[PDB]
């Protein structure tokens, strides 16, 4: 009753306000537990009804935070999932709603598996004395990265992300692996790219185009990679996927305050000066060499087949 | 007189048949000394008829091997060089012969410096831990890199040539030194190029368009760095220069028999199959980075003035 509304609250506010929680894997598991424990705590008979309240609270969701698409994505995943039980059951009211529960059992646990799946494909991609490059920080990649280097030795470029230095604590954390690891700033990317064999960079939503919204300055070091023919590896899985396009929606880019760009210290300037922080960026698909996901390698020219086979084509608006 | 006479024909014959002396650098001397020769050993009073017979040895030279281009170039310098003093003593003829003479010798004092020139400059152009690559053999690119191991570790990675596989002998030569060295054939140039840093070539004649004529297969070495973006370096003394054009020209390739791409003992097929042995080739200067001199380096760019430098407009033609 009103413990799932007052859930269903923080949850938006803890969206809204800040990051919560940190990982978005983490925040995928708090969205489904959410779904499911929505769709067993209403007084719902026909599946569309259920579909029509899941929609609104996700539309709620979405409005709370447009930039963190995991929320939304995967909503449409549980909308799809609701899909495909109604044409079982039609193409049978509790069997349905216990064989929605246990489609998302199944894709519960597979969710915590993406992580394991990636690390172990991770062998086959990385070859003795090679030099990655990557920028910022991903949960995903350096778990990628410390796996490779159970039994390979190679070098990794850490461009670290202005202005929130997240890969500084990246570098420090491969370094515990002991994968000899270099710290730069940003603006040596392109200095630098000559040097680098492979690019392997993380991401925070993939769009339907086969572009990708990553952290900021991830489109200079894959201009630079294409300058160079690099091969750019991008390690994201599965639940990152959004149906939607680039230049169809709104509000792409997170704009945050520009304290971290330029400080309040600076003094009269700062009223004539405008400051921007983008944190986020587009990196269009013609960039990236090869998707890495939980069930395999596939090229960005493959992400629409993988939309059609996660989301219906009538829910990309929600 | 018949001494003169049977050594200009030695020299001919010797430049038609085969290759003699097998470096070009001991070629230009042979010239230059020839040169020196025959304006010393005829009675020539007026510059005019000294530059008409000069042109006319020149012409023969030139029509007993067209790919052999620096004993042309060389008389062209030579033509220069007398242009360069008539237009002194007139702007006087034993003092006319002598300064010539005295020309000639600065020009070749200064003729077996550019090895060395080229090998001091090395230095400065490879860094430590970097992956050169080269294809072929060429006496002025491994002491290059013999000159450049003194202070730096690094690796060449030498692509043969194939038929005449000199790359061999250069690998084992660059091994002595201790230049970690990999062999590989020239069909694995793109496969490997990925992890190539610089690409490192001779040539046997550097055109006015800045292009230069390189042994067979430098031309896709060339293409795959330009795909790479990896920097191409020729290092090329200043006697290789060519004031001729690339299509105003005839003669580019020089073919040599066929036994060398395919075997007489492949029996009848050789009646039914046509088979081409291009010992050289043609790299556009679009694919060159910087050219390394006994003066400096300098970009293809810049080897028009160069020319404008070295040999007379009206002299291209000779
Ligand atoms: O030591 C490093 C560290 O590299 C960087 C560290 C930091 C920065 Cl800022 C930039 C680069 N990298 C190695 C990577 C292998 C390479 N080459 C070799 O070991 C040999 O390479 C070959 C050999 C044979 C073939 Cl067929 C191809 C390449 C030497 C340098």
């Amino acid at each position: 009753g009103s413990e799932l509304s007052e859930r269903i609250e923080s949850f938006v506010e803890t969206l809204k306000r800040g990051g919560g929680p940190r990982s978005s894997e983490e925040m995928a598991r708090e969205t489904l537990g959410l779904l499911r424990q929505i769709i067993t705590d209403h007084r719902w008979s026909n599946a569309g009804e259920l579909m029509e309240l899941i929609r609104r609270e996700g539309r709620r969701m979405t409005a709370a935070q447009p930039s963190e698409t995991t929320v939304g994505n995967m909503v449409r995943r549980v909308l799809k999932i609701i899909r495909e039980e109604y044409g079982r059951l039609h193409g049978h009211y509790a069997q349905l709603q216990s064989n929605i529960i246990e489609a998302i059992n199944e894709l519960l646990v597979e969710l915590e598996g993406t992580m394991e799946n990636i690390a172990a494909q991770a062998l086959e991609h990385i070859h003795s004395n090679e030099v990655i490059m990557t920028i910022g920080f991903s949960r995903t990649v350096e778990a990628f990265l410390k796996e490779a280097a159970r039994k390979r030795k190679f070098h990794v470029i850490v461009a670290e992300c202005a202005p929130f230095c997240q890969g500084h604590e990246m570098a420090v954390n491969l370094s515990k692996a002991g994968i000899e690891t270099t710290v730069m700033t940003d603006a040596a990317i392109f200095a630098v790219m000559s040097r680098v064999n492979k690019v392997i960079i993380g991401t925070k939503t993939i769009l339907a185009n086969g572009a990708l919204r990553a952290v900021t300055g991830t489109h200079t070091l894959a201009l630079a990679a294409k300058h160079h023919s690099t091969p750019l590896i991008v390690c994201a899985p599965m639940f990152k996927l959004s149906p939607q396009f680039p230049n169809e929606e709104d509000s792409f880019h997170k704009f945050v305050a520009p304290e971290e760009v330029l400080p309040f210290t600076e003094g009269d300037i700062l009223e004539k000066v405008s400051v921007h922080c983008p944190v986020f960026d587009y990196v269009p698909p013609e960039l990236i060499t090869l998707f890495i996901s939980n069930i395999g390698g596939n090229a960005p020219s493959y992400i629409y087949r993988l939309m059609s086979e996660l989301y219906h084509p009538d829910d990309h608006v929600l």
